[PDB]
């Protein structure tokens, strides 16, 4: 087996659904596992399906950058939603090298090993309303590939220190 | 034919070249036509190589975010290297929509039809130092659609405001 990749763009060219909703279609459908590695994560219909899928049980394992990481935090308590209290989510900071902050750049989900979305699409509002983007969904033999780099990440990611 | 993909990291892994070497050969190895979408370039090192690659013969087409153009602009004048000067470089800009401004958040560097790296490294200082990123080397059929969405950019693009 090889590798499929299908380019979804926003706004929308020449498919049916936007970035977010097949973001939120990816999440509704995992069965087992969601790994995700995102710079800001503040859009809050995006968490609420991340939520949603704790609770039926998907493991949910989330990478963020660490300078942008109050961001995701603000947004979790203005939801009334610890992270800390979802037992089904876990989350962990990457940072780069600082001089200025070092960032981790990288965004991508991947869902129950078997699909990717990776591009330059980020969980904030300005995204879905504001910005032109596109991302690849990717099947096939390049997901192991993902799966390694999430893997990755997370040997270097920190607990985050608000957190006991 | 299909598409090959090969992942490259900053920092390197199982890798000889780093991502900011890999840019630079693709450039100096273009033959015909460099087309780059870019959120931010100010990277004086990998600017200098596609100025010789223009002198060559390429033919070079750059599509900036328009809210970031001003530091190209910046980073053009601090080197006496005008884009306006240079007969074989168009540079024209790409804005998302305003509320805050909205922008033009998809990089990538596509080279004689023939190559593409699409990833989360931007032509900026930071990216080579201090931040962590990712992309990859595409060849084959996908190819062509990256030549696709560079002329989908380009149509929505404007001459800046700077040129005469
Ligand atoms: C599917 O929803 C949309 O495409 C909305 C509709 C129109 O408001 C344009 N738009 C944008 O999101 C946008 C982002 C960058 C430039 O335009
Ligand atoms: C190939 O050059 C490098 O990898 C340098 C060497 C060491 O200084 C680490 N580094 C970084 O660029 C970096 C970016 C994000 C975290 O580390």
């Amino acid at each position: 087996g090889g590798t499929h990749i299908d380019l979804l763009f926003h706004p929308p060219r020449a498919h049916l659904l936007t970035i977010k909703e097949t973001i939120r279609k990816m999440i509704k459908e995992a069965r087992k596992v969601i790994a995700l590695v995102m710079d800001i994560f503040t859009d809050v219909d995006i968490f609420k399906e991340i939520v949603e899928a704790s609770t039926r049980g998907v493991s949910v394992y989330i990478l963020l950058d660490e300078s942008n990481f109050n961001h995701f935090l603000n947004m979790t308590e203005k939801q009334g939603c610890s992270v800390q209290r979802l037992r089904n989510i876990r989350v962990r900071t990457v940072k780069g090298q600082d001089y200025f902050h070092g960032k981790m750049e990288q965004k991508f989900l991947l869902v129950d090993c078997q699909k990717v979305m990776y591009g330059s699409y980020s969980y904030m509002w300005s995204f879905e309303k504001a910005h032109l983007s596109m991302v690849q969904i990717i099947t096939g033999q390049l997901v192991e590939s993902f799966d390694e780099e999430f893997r990755t990440l997370y040997a270097r990611s920190c607990v985050p220190s608000s957190f006991a």
